[PDB]
DNA sequence: CTCTGTGTTGAC
DNA sequence: TCAACACAGAG
């Protein structure tokens, strides 16, 4: 009945078998949403930590070796709140697509 | 009604 | 900074 833990950083079990994501900023936990797939929570955490802590931060799936790309552009052109809301609303990929329609 | 995500606590 | 766990209260 104890919930399963995640290999990945910032990912927690949700009681229904789903997964939640969270980033810590100072003393405060910032919820990043809930997700059906553990990998999806992990990816959301990666996006959030690149926006909160920069291109050289430790990710679940990301390189650390790409300093200046379109993702850094899209993240820098948006507030922290807007990225968190995109992740919680599952709209990040769509917004990034329409952004680089430029 | 369902079930997120906040409150809280304790390791590190 | 971080997650584990219970369950207030958001939707």
């Amino acid at each position: 009945r104890k919930l399963p833990s995640s290999k990945y950083k910032g990912v927690v079990p949700q009681p229904n078998g789903r997964w939640g994501a969270q980033i810590y900023e100072k003393h405060q936990r910032v919820w990043l949403g809930t997700f059906n797939e553990e990998e999806e929570a992990a990816s959301s955490y990666d996006i959030a930590v690149r926006r909160f802590r920069g291109r050289d931060a430790v990710t679940n799936f990301k390189s650390q070796v790409d300093g200046n790309d379109a993702e850094s552009a899209f993240l820098d052109a948006h507030s922290k709140a807007e990225i968190v809301d995109m992740l919680r609303k599952h709209t990040y990929a769509d917004e990034f697509e329409q952004s680089r329609r430029k």
